[PDB]
C-alpha cells in the first residue's frame, strides 16, 4: 500500500515566481487538477494549487525531504501552462548532494500528468525534480509533485561517518556537546596527553580550539587497564582488549575510558570524525564544532594493523612518513613496517656506536654508500617514471623523530632488514660482509660489489660466515636505541609502543639467478638471523617464501603471507599447527598498493588485473588464511616503491583503499558491508582534500561528493575589498564552471549582492604518460574551491552588525549558507 508522501515533506525549490502564492508547497498539498486547468483564468487564478517557478536561465528544481526514509515506487508530476521539455529525478541523503535516478524525462504538453516508475523502490530522505529546459519564457509550472511509497519514522545517523565501523554505536538522548574557544580536558594520566594533542592539532586551527589539559572539565579520558567491553561481543566476534574504549556524550560531556593509551588515540580519531570533515581545514571555519550525544563502545577484531612503506627503492622524506602517519593513525592502524634495505638502498643511519667486543666494522659507510642508490628507472623497459627512485636516508635524528611522531599517533615501527636475498644495499654498503658465499663478489682489486643491472635478484648475504650475523645484531641494537629514543620523546609507554618482533625478510631470494643452495642458505641464515632476534627478546617474522625455514626459525615465529593460497600451503599450516606460530596476512590481491586500482590507470596487473575498494575490502583474513582466529595477528597493506617517487603518487595507490584495509583490521566480520563502506568514502575524501592527500577517484566508488563550509571572514585578509567567505570541496573537479555562486550581505536594518570569484588552484588529473612513462605527480586531487566575495566600499568600510548568505548550485549539488 503506498500513499502520496509528499504532504509530510518540507518542500524546497530553486525559487518562485511571486512571494504571495503558487508556492512550492502547492505542488504537495495532494490536490487533483482543478477544471479546466489549462484556462489562464484558472492557471491564474491567485489560490490555484501550483508551483510558479523562479525565472532567469535554471534550472529550476522542487526538493521534497521526508520526515523519515522514504521507500519511493514513483513520482507521477502533473505540469502546468508551462512544462519541462527536460529534467531528471534525483536523490539525496543528506539534502545537499544528488545522484540522478531518472534522466532524460520530457513532459510534452500542458496540465499532462508524466508517471516516472522505479521498478525497484527507492530508499531515499530527498527527492527532486530537477529541468534544464521548459515550454515557454514563462515560470515553469507545476500542479503536483506526488512521490508514491511507504515512510520509516527513523532518525539520520549521527555516527554515519564513521569508519572503521565501530563494535557498538548508537545516538544518546539530547543536543550535541559544543565545542568552545576554550573547552578544557581532563586526563586521568599524562599518557592519554598525546590523544589530545592529536585533537588540538586539528581543531587548534579549524575552529581556534584551544582544548588546553586543565581540571574537572567537561571533556574527559580515563585510562582504565580493566575496561570491559565484552557486553557488545556477541558469540561470532572477536576483540583485541588492550586497545578497547568506550564514549558516553551529551549536551554537557564528552566521557571516554581508555583501555590504552593507544586506544585514547583511537576514541580521540573516532570524536574527530563525528566532529565532521572539515577538522583538518588549513582555515578558521565560521560553524561550530559539535560531538553529537552517543554511546559507543570500541575495539578491533585484529591486533596488527599496518602499512609496510618501502623507502629503499625509492626514499621518502622524514616530513612525508609524517603525512603518511596522519592518515593511519586516523583509520586506527596501529603498525608501520618499515622495508628499510634492498637490493636497491638502505635508508636509515648506522653508527659504530656501541658495536659488540672484537667488531671493527666501518658501519657509517652502510648510510653513505647504500643511501647513494635507489631504483633505476634504465633497468626497466615498461611505464616505470623515467626519473631513478629517490636517495637519501633518516638521519638517527630523523629516524627517532620518525618514532616518537608514529607513536604520538599510536603506532608502533616494525623494522625489516631483509635477508638473505634482497640484501645487495648491504653488500654495496659494507666491505666486510663481502665474504664466504655472499653474491655477487665485487670485482677484482674492488672491496663492494658495482651496483649494476647483473646484480638486481642476484643478492646473497654470506650465510655461512660469522660477520654477517655480527652486523645483523649491530642493526638490530641501533635500530632498538633509537625506538627507544623516540619511544621516550612520544610519551607514550614502551609497553604498548615498542613492538617487540623484528621482520628477517626471506624472500624471493635468487629470483633472477644466483649461486645456488637456495634452500640450504635460507635454513642457515634464518636460523642464526632468529637467535639474534630471539636473544633481543622478540617474535621473528619472515615472508612466506622463507618458510624453506620453518623448522629452523624459532618456536613462536611469524608468517606474513603475500604469495598464493595460504589455506593450502603446507609450510604456513606446520608453523601455525605445530610451531605454534601466527600470521599476518598481506595477500597481494587484497593488500598490494601497486596493484592498479582501477582498470583505466596504468600499473602492476598480475594479482587482480585491477584490485579495487572491492578487492581491498571483501576478503576475510582468517578464512583466507585457512586458521583460526586466534593465529591471526592481523593485516598490512604494502606499499612497495619501484614505481614511487612523490608523497602524491604514493597517495594516489594509498587512498582509498588504505581505509577498506583499516575495516578489515578493526571491524567484525559480521558488521563488515562493502556497500556501507563504499557511501562512508564521500566524507573521508573531504577530509583527505583537507588534509592535502591525493587519492584515485576510483569508478566504482559512488558516494564522491561535495561539501560547502563558511570560513571565519574575521580571520581573512581582505585585499581591494576581496575575502575569503566559504571553500567547497568536491573531488574530480576540472573547473568551477559547473557552479554557480551568489552571496548577499544584510546588515541589520538593510540584501545586497556580493560578486563571487571562486578560485581553484589546481584542477583534477587522472595519470599522465610522456614517452609510455607515468609522469611523476600527473595523476592529482582538485584544490578545495575558496570562495571570495567583493565587497562594496560602505560595507567594506563598516566596524563589527550583518548576515552573510552564500548559495552554491550545480546539476549534482546545491546548499544555501547563511552566518
Ligand atoms: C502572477 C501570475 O498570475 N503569473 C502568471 C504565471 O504564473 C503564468 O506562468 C503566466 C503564463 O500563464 S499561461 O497560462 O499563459 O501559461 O501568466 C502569469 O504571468
Ligand atoms: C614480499 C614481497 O612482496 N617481495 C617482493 C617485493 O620485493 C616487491 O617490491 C613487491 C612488488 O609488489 S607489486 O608491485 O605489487 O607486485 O612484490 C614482491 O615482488
Ligand atoms: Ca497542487
Amino acid at each position: 500500500t503506498v500513499s502520496n508522501l509528499a504532504t509530510m515533506a518540507t518542500v524546497t525549490a530553486s525559487g518562485r515566481e511571486v512571494s504571495s502564492g503558487f508556492g512550492p508547497e502547492l505542488a504537495a498539498d495532494n490536490q487533483d487538477l482543478p477544471d479546466n486547468p489549462t484556462d489562464k483564468s484558472v492557471h491564474n487564478a491567485s489560490g490555484a494549487s501550483r508551483w510558479s517557478a523562479d525565472r532567469g536561465s535554471g534550472p529550476w528544481w522542487l526538493a521534497y525531504e521526508f520526515p523519515g526514509e522514504a521507500t519511493i515506487s514513483s513520482v507521477n508530476i502533473a505540469w502546468g501552462n508551462t512544462y519541462a521539455t527536460n529534467y531528471s529525478i534525483q536523490t539525496s541523503d543528506d539534502g545537499s548532494n544528488w545522484t540522478d535516478v531518472k534522466t532524460g524525462l520530457k513532459a510534452t504538453a500542458q496540465a499532462q500528468w508524466v508517471k516516472t516508475t522505479f521498478d525497484t523502490p527507492i530508499k531515499t530522505r530527498h527527492i527532486r525534480m530537477i529541468a534544464t529546459t521548459k515550454s515557454q519564457s514563462w515560470s515553469l509550472s507545476v500542479w503536483e509533485m506526488r512521490t508514491m511509497g511507504t515512510i520509516s519514522a527513523v532518525a539520520t545517523d549521527p555516527l554515519s561517518r564513521l569508519t572503521p565501523r565501530p563494535l557498538y554505536a548508537q545516538s544518546a538522548d539530547g543536543e550535541a556537546f559544543e565545542l568552545k574557544k576554550n573547552t578544557c580536558v581532563s586526563v586521568s594520566d599524562g599518557s592519554l596527553l598525546p590523544a589530545v594533542d592529536v585533537m588540538r592539532d586539528e581543531l587548534g586551527t579549524s575552529y581556534g580550539l584551544k582544548l588546553a589539559e586543565g581540571t574537572n572539565c567537561p571533556i574527559t579520558f580515563t585510562l582504565d587497564e580493566n575496561l570491559d567491553v565484552t557486553g557488545h561481543v556477541g558469540s561470532a566476534q572477536s576483540i583485541t582488549a588492550d586497545e578497547a574504549y568506550t564514549i558516553v556524550s551529551d549536551a554537557d560531556s564528552v566521557t571516554v575510558k581508555a583501555r590504552s593509551a593507544t586506544a585514547g588515540i583511537w576514541a580521540a580519531q573516532t570524536l574527530l570524525q563525528l566532529i565532521g570533515p572539515w577538522t583538518n581545514s588549513t582555515v578558521k571555519l565560521a560553524d561550530v564544532a559539535f560531538i553529537p550525544a552517543v554511546n559507543i563502545a570500541d575495539a578491533p577484531r585484529y591486533q596488527w594493523r599496518g602499512v609496510l612503506v618501502d623507502p629503499a627503492r625509492s626514499f621518502y622524506p622524514l616530513d612525508e612518513m609524517k603525512q603518511m602517519i596522519d592518515v593511519m593513525s586516523a583509520y586506527k592502524m596501529n603498525t608501520l613496517h618499515l622495508h628499510l634495505s634492498e637490493d636497491e638502498g638502505f635508508r636509515v643511519e648506522i653508527t659504530n656506536d656501541g658495536r659488540a667486543d672484537g667488531d671493527t666494522t666501518d658501519y657509517t659507510q652502510l648510510a653513505i654508500k647504500s643511501g647513494a642508490i635507489s631504483y633505476q628507472s634504465a633497468w626497466t623497459s615498461n611505464w616505470s617514471p623515467a626519473q631513478d627512485g629517490r636517495t637519501g636516508y633518516w638521519t638517527q635524528s630523523e629516524f627517532i623523530e620518525l618514532v616518537a611522531y608514529a607513536a604520538d599517533h599510536g603506532i608502533a615501527i616494525v623494522p625489516e632488514i631483509d635477508g638473505p636475498g634482497h640484501s645487495f644495499s648491504l653488500l654495496h654498503g659494507l666491505a666486510e660482509l663481502n665474504t664466504g658465499n655472499s653474491n655477487p663478489k665485487p670485482a677484482a682489486g674492488e672491496d663492494t660489489p658495482a651496483f649494476i643491472q647483473s646484480a638486481q635478484g642476484r643478492s646473497s648475504l654470506a650465510t655461512d660466515a660469522d660477520i654477517t650475523y655480527t652486523v645483523l645484531g649491530h642493526i638490530m641494537d641501533q635500530l632498538d636505541g633509537m625506538i627507544d629514543k623516540g619511544i621516550k620523546a612520544s610519551t607514550m609507554p614502551a609497553s604498548e609502543l615498542k613492538r617487540m618482533y623484528f621482520h628477517l625478510g626471506g624472500d624471493e631470494l635468487f629470483l633472477s639467478g644466483g649461486a645456488g643452495n637456495k634452500t640450504e642458505r635460507l635454513q642457515e641464515y634464518l636460523g642464526r638471523s632468529g637467535a639474534l632476534v630471539k636473544e633481543r627478546d622478540k617474535t621473528t617474522i619472515v615472508w612466506n617464501d622463507g618458510l624453506d625455514a620453518v623448522d629452523q626459525i624459532p618456536e613462536g615465529s611469524v608468517v606474513q603471507h603475500w604469495t598464493g593460497n595460504a589455506a593450502n600451503n603446507a609450510s604456513i599450516q606446520k608453523l601455525l599447527n605445530q610451531r605454534n606460530g601466527k600470521i599476518i596476512m598481506s595477500p597481494a590481491g587484497n593488500t598490494y598498493f601497486p596493484q592498479r586500482p582501477g582498470t583505466e590507470t596504468t600499473g602492476v596487473t598480475w594479482a587482480c588485473g585491477a584490485c579495487t575498494t572491492s578487492n581491498f575490502y571483501q576478503w576475510n583474513p582468517t578464512s583466507s588464511a585457512g586458521t583460526t582466529e586466534d593465529k591471526v595477528l592481523g593485516v598490512e597493506d604494502a606499499l612497495w616503491s619501484e614505481h614511487l617517487r612523490s608523497l602524491n603518487d604514493a597517495e594516489f595507490l594509498m587512498y582509498t583503499r588504505m581505509m577498506a584495509t583499516a575495516e578489515v583490521g578493526w571491524t567484525q566480520q559480521n558488521r563488515k558491508d562493502y556497500d556501507n563502506w563504499n557511501k562512508r568514502v564521500g566524507d573521508i575524501a573531504i577530509d583527505l582534500m583537507n588534509r592535502g592527500a591525493n587519492f584515485h577517484k576510483a569508478t566504482e566508488v559512488t558516494s564522491w561528493k561535495g561539501s560547502y563550509a563558511a570560513v571565519d571572514a574575521a580571520e581573512q585578509k581582505v585585499t581591494d575589498g576581496k575575502v575569503l567567505v566559504g571553500r567547497y570541496a568536491e573531488p574530480g573537479l576540472t573547473g568551477t564552471d559547473g557552479l554557480s555562486f551568489t552571496a548577499t550581505y544584510t546588515a541589520e536594518g538593510g540584501a545586497v549582492n556580493l560578486p563571487v570569484t571562486p578560485d581553484m588552484k589546481q584542477t583534477y588529473s587522472q595519470q599522465q604518460l610522456k614517452n609510455g612513462r607515468l609522469v611523476v605527480n600527473g595523476a592529482h586531487m582538485n584544490s578545495i574551491v575558496d570562495v571570495y566575495v567583493t565587497l562594496p566600499s560602505d560595507v567594506l568600510a563598516a566596524d563589527s552588525v550583518g548576515r552573510l548568505d552564500v548559495s552554491v548550485s550545480s546539476s549534482t549539488y546545491h546548499h544555501h549558507h547563511h552566518h
